């Protein structure tokens, strides 16, 4: 495998938020290094993803997968918390987010329990404390949700990046969540039948490499 | 019997992530005003047919282009869509003519649509035709993902004028015109013929035919 003549079409695995956090990461080495290899984003199934890595469909998964093991390698790129998120022109901007107040929001709720990925475990938490009718949206993904909430007055909980990134650009500003939450591991994932494959040592090794709290070179 | 009033219904909108973006916060409204407990959950698209999803009522309406719905299905168009181009302001390419020869030379990032049958994937069909192998970088099939992956780095993406236009607002991505002639699109609704008279969806049809898609949400 040589970067600089490859025509490689590498695919990623990786929530909406995943692929905007590491298509923009991966650019530079793609330009200087390895001017004809693709990536493509891929967005999380329903079905089994470990048996996607297996026949190579995917290359790489990138996130929080906790059922993925089984013939599965994997390396931990960081870790992420949570916040709140709400539009400056939101009421409820004055007086804060304590619980009681939070619950008399309206909510957009990211669903994830459909893709098996990490968010589930934040889902489940919030829907526990939170009033049925409180919850006014829902999507399965990340950006949706962030835009939905730049442009109506609706609390979304979420990755603090995807906060942050959207916050500085944007009407949205950050809150604590008044609800406990895990912290959250993300890494990238491959099948063993592919942790000698020189196309994918490559790739995982540059994205090992990646800053991922620092802005894309 | 259906009471927007009163109804906790949770209703399930497919549609692209861009339709969802397009959709949700312009019901907000309607629902904060009108039906107070209705839940909206924007589904994406799949593989599968669609019409099955409709017709088994696992989803109550699909937005946007889907050209292969047609058997059983009902339809109401609710506006046309064109397509431009976008590049970051930071973009080089940003100060030259770009007419085709400078377009097919740039990079591009591309949302792919034919997997999931939705009508982009006539746009598609013409970038993938038009453009050297090599000048192609980056593959998502999300909207707003190439949206913001534009606005970090120099690829060039071809989409809606609608979604150009919100993230242009933005002032990082500059709005130019596609140096081809593309289809013009036809957006709808879709729902299926068993639930044509169910209460309930009549009234989420009727709420998004009455949406002003050219302003802004209510
Ligand atoms: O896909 C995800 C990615 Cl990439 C990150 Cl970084 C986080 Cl924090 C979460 Cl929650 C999900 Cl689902
Ligand atoms: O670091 C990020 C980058 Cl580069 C993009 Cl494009 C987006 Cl959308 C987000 Cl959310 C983050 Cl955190
Ligand atoms: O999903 C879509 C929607 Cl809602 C619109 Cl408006 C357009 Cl123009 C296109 Cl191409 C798609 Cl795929
Ligand atoms: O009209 C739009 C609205 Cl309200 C949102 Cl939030 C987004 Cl992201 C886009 Cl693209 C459009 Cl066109």
């Amino acid at each position: 495998f040589d970067p600089g003549t490859s025509n490689r079409n590498f695919r990623i695995a990786a929530s909406d938020f995943g692929q905007a956090l590491m298509l923009p990461r991966l650019y530079a080495t793609l330009e200087e290094t390895a001017p004809q290899v693709r990536v493509t984003g891929v967005n999380l199934r329903h079905g089994p993803l470990v048996e996607e890595l297996e026949s190579g469909s995917i290359d790489i998964a990138f996130g929080g997968f906790p059922t993925l093991s089984a013939g599965i390698k994997t390396q931990t790129l960081f870790r992420e918390e949570y916040v709140c998120v709400m539009r400056q022109s939101h009421p409820a901007l004055t007086h804060g987010l304590d619980l009681e107040a939070f619950r008399q929001c309206r909510h957009i709720i990211v669903t994830a329990h459909e893709f098996n990925h990490v968010h589930e475990q934040v889902e489940a938490r919030l829907l526990e404390l939170l009033p049925p009718e409180s919850i006014r949206f829902t999507t399965e993904n990340f950006l949706v949700s962030a835009v939905i909430a730049e442009e109506t007055d609706v609390i979304l909980t979420i990755p603090s990046r995807l906060a942050r990134w959207f916050a500085n650009r944007g009407g949205l500003t950050i809150f604590p969540v008044p609800i406990e939450l895990p912290s959250i591991e993300v890494k990238q994932y491959w099948h063993e039948r592919y942790d000698k494959d020189p196309g994918n040592i490559w790739l995982r090794r540059v994205i090992a490499k990646i800053g991922f709290q620092n802005p894309p070179a």
